[PDB]
């Protein structure tokens, strides 16, 4: 591997038909014979790590033990129709016979397996990058032959990107993708964020902050990843484990008690529906359920009770879940607005923005990148614009001890931890919690769950207090949550017509105060009549609660005009009523939804119509790639795809700096500058070797 | 061809074989995909309206008890929402297809102590039923056609 | 899927489908791996025939 | 018809130049090409 | 008319030319179905 890391390093900024990688292709050649038992070798324990776990291969194993025999594995093999005689000799050689000619395959499979696996990677990583720089050599594709079940073993592994690199050339960068990391993208909620960042990106984004962005949604993915680690499952330390256990059960099942919330809660108002008020007792009246099987007045209490119970571990499962993210992100946006903005150091936002006025409350903490990894952040802040603001009143801002910082340089101080709770009750930062909580009280789902905590109590004293709770199916079904955003969509005109509608129906009851108050007697009585408009908040009432609920407008319920001095002019105050009111102001309401449902679906479309005809990193639409057969697939697949881009960066920050290729250190500078000029904008491999590949 | 045979145990089985032009007829089943096409988002829409009923419904069954009295009759009355079922039944039966809700079928609240808390009850009650809802209905199929 | 089941070991399943070699290529292209006999099994086939 | 007006006139501006006509995907062959062109290049603010 | 319908409507690139092969057989199928059932 040593050997091979060195050769790829040959490689470095080599064009397609380079002079290096041409040489390289000789030197395969001239030891052919050499790698070809190379790639024998890997193959070989690659196909006998699948045959042990074949099913043809359980039916010649027959030693209860678990063991099978020299003749018999030599039967066995062949009948697998995969190796030839002297393979399967070499392989009886290599499997550990003992004197009775017995032999264990589990281990044998295994043996090679681990110790073959960073060698393997790196020869399919070599192969690779040859064969796509030097596409046209006959010599080439018979190793790629010979290595094909090294190449489709390693596939889903060996992650490919191309950037813009340090010779002012797109190049095409090959590292390794872990298993766990690859498994942990391909998680189902992991899946909807990005569904759902491509979305706001593509909709609601712009190109210059395209890639940065990006980069954030890597940055939130990767927090994520280790939320959902550790919420993972394979006497004070007694109850900590089981509490850290409870908890973490909370997070992992936090939509499964969501759901089971919303089915409590549509139990308890079909019991609801069986209420019932009488005079007797089961002047004051008496609310009681009426049913004859007596099972469920209890039921209520029990699945009031539970409900309540349900709905609290979603707090604490919200706050375990999502809580760290939110405060991620706030914690990095600060951050970096401190060190790449100077936001308290040079603007200092003037008292209208609640987010970075509550801001300042966290800066000086001891406890601030509580969640953010870079727990250096005022050490860089210093160094950056200390010089010019003062080092000491930078300091005095973040609450730094200046004569500290050598110190923890000059050597490391191993105290004593001890495991008492009154040793930590002064251990807690008690200013970063109320900002803290803040942030937390400030979020909108929280808030929204909060607010089910307290109906839900206020349930148990009225239980008719939880049919609110059947609301939660806006939220509980995303489908719902659809047709309710075509009408918060256009919200802000929804209210301003009702308004419109106010003042419109204001006006009509003023000339009705003055002209036609006769016509407003809404008494059969002779004697007692009901006057309706003798005072305009009567009758501005009048109008706003019968007129504009009547089908036919004001006209339907005040007393008919037939044969009176002001016949011409009401009729023209009726159906102007009812052409404005009822006909064309209730029909802007109904477009707005209308419009809506319209405006977002092309939205969807929108997005779904970009992502599928341009490439959503370099930008080139579809067509120049589908001049090649599948081009545009093999390009998001290959080539650009962002799923990779996500993968290079945690592979960046796992591995070693000491450790970093010429081209890896390139990206790891640039993205810790905040500098994404290494992304292909415009351009790709393809394109610019278009003369050469093709 | 079942449709058939029961028409034979009674003849005004075969008026079921008239929806037969939904599909005999491509221009109405062009125009019944145009109401199918969102189906889902339909039935989740009348099941919103269904909730929405009942959160009115539970309301006046805890406060605007008194004027659910439908009965011109003096001394026995029929009140509606005595019982909560038969309550929610009221509304989803009678305030759905009032033209201006439930407030077109419960008694007047003029000169009551819970005046202003009704006609707020019954505005609401026609602006989100009525209008909204039924707009949302009206469009999801406009939107289908479109 | 699962109700695909019951026609595998038909010996007329592919009776409308034009290619009545299928359970031929299928044991010529599988039987090395999972057993011969299985995929006969599998597929209602005599091998002496 | 009013809103695929906004639309439409925000579509124009963000996809072509309102000076020389050349519309985006020219100039982003360039990393950002379309933004320095509008702002620096030919931007109408400088031939007021 | 149909099958174009579905493959430009709702089809992708990676499957349109199996799904028009597919289609060709089954239109093969139905030309069989017609012959047989044709009367002289
Ligand atoms: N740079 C890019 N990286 C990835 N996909 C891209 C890129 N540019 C455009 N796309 C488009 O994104 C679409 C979504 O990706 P794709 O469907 O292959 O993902 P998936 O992981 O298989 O799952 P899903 O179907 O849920 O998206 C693709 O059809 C592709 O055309
Ligand atoms: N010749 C041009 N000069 C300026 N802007 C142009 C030109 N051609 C197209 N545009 C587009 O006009 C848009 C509006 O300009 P821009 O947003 O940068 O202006 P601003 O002064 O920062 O403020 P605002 O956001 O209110 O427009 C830009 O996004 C740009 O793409
Ligand atoms: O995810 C991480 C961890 C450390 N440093 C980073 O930049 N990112
Ligand atoms: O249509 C047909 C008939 C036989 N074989 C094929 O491949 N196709
Ligand atoms: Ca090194
Ligand atoms: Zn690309
Ligand atoms: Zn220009």
């Amino acid at each position: 591997k040593d050997m091979v890391v060195m050769l790829l390093s040959l490689l470095e900024g080599n064009v397609v038909n380079g002079m290096i990688a041409r040489q390289m292709v000789d030197m395969l050649v001239e030891s052919s014979s050499n790698v070809e038992m190379i790639l024998k070798f890997f193959d070989m324990f690659l196909k006998l790590k699948d045959i042990v776990g074949s099913e043809a291969f359980q039916d010649y194993v027959t030693d209860p033990r678990g063991l099978i025999s020299k003749k018999d594995f030599q039967k066995a093999m062949d009948s697998q129709k995969q190796f030839t005689g002297p393979e399967i000799q070499f392989l009886l050689s290599c499997s550990e016979a003992d004197e009775n000619e017995m032999i264990n395959f589990e281990e044998f499979a295994n043996r090679f397996q681990e110790p073959a696996r960073d060698i393997g990677f790196n020869v399919a990583v070599l192969l690779t990058n040859l064969s796509e720089h030097v596409p046209h050599d006959p010599r080439l594709r018979n190793f790629l032959e010979l290595a094909e079940s090294i190449l489709e073993y390693f596939r889903p592994y060996l992650g490919r990107i191309e950037i813009m690199g340090a010779s002012r050339r797109i190049e095409r960068i090959y590292f390794e993708i872990s298993e766990t990391n690859r498994a942990q993208w391909e998680m189902p909620q992991v899946k909807e964020s990005k569904r759902q960042f491509i979305f706001d990106v593509v909709n609601e984004g712009g190109e210059a902050e395209k890639m940065e962005l990006f980069v954030s949604f890597c940055e939130d993915t990767i927090f994520e990843m280790q939320i959902a680690a550790q919420i993972s499952e394979p006497f004070w330390g007694e109850l900590e484990v089981q509490r850290v256990k409870f908890l973490n059960y909370l997070s992992r099942n936090f939509y499964t008690l969501r759901f089971l919330a919303l089915f409590l809660a549509f139990a308890i108002n079909f019991i609801l529906l069986f209420y019932k008020v009488s005079d007797s007792p089961p002047n004051m009246v008496y609310y009681f359920l009426e049913e004859s099987t007596g099972y469920m007045e209890p039921a209520l209490w029990c699945l009031s009770l539970l409900h309540t119970l349900v709905a609290f571990l979603c707090i604490i499962g919200y706050n375990c879940l999502k809580v760290p993210l939110v405060i991620f992100k706030r914690e990095k946006e600060l951050a970096r607005k401190l060190e790449f903005d100077g936001l308290y150091i040079t603007e200092q936002p003037g008292d209208d923005d609640v987010k970075g006025q509550w801001d300042r409350l966290v800066l000086n903490t001891p406890s601030f990148p509580s969640n953010y990894w870079d727990k250096f952040v005022k050490r860089k802040v210093l160094d950056k614009h200390g010089d010019i603001f003062g080092r000491e009143r930078i300091a005095e801002l973040l609450g730094m001890d200046l004569a500290s910082l050598e110190i923890t340089a000059h050597n490391e101080r191993k105290p004593d931890p001890p495991p008492g709770l009154l040793t930590w009750l002064m251990s807690i930062d008690v200013k970063y919690q109320i900002w803290k909580f803040g942030v937390i009280f400030t979020d909108n789902s929280f808030l929204y769950l909060g607010w089910y905590m307290v109906m839900s109590l206020l349930g148990h004293y009225n239980n008719f207090f939880f049919a609110a709770h059947l609301l939660d199916i806006a939220m509980g079904v995303k489908t719902l949550r659809t047709i309710l955003s075509s009408v918060t969509h256009n919200g802000k005109q929804l209210v301003m017509t009702v308004g419109l509608l106010a003042v419109v129906v204001y006006l009509y009851t003023v000339v009705a105060f003055n002209f036609f108050r006769k016509f407003y007697n809404k008494s059969e009585d002779e004697d007692e009549p009901d006057m309706k408009c003798d005072d305009m908040m009567t009758c501005y009432l009048f109008h706003m609660y019968v007129g504009v609920r009547a089908g036919g407008g004001i006209g339907d319920e005040i007393e008919d005009p037939a044969g009176d001095e002001y016949e011409l002019y009401r009729v023209v105050f009726d159906i102007t009523f009812f052409f404005f009111v009822i006909v064309i102001l209730l029909a802007i309401i109904q477009g707005l939804i209308i419009d809506a449902f319209g405006e977002l679906r092309d939205q969807q479309e929108q997005v779904k119509e970009d992502m599928e005809t341009k490439c959503f990193i370099c930008g080139i639409g579809s067509d120049y790639f589908d001049t090649t057969p599948h081009g545009f697939e093999t390009h998001t697949l290959e080539e650009h795809n962002l799923a990779n881009y996500m993968f290079f960066l945690m592979y960046l920050i796992n591995k070693d700096e000491t450790e970093h290729t010429g081209q890896e250190s390139y990206v790891w500078k640039m993205y810790q500058e905040r500098c994404w000029d290494f992304f292909p904008a415009g351009d790709c491999f393809r394109k610019q070797y278009e003369d050469q590949l093709s």
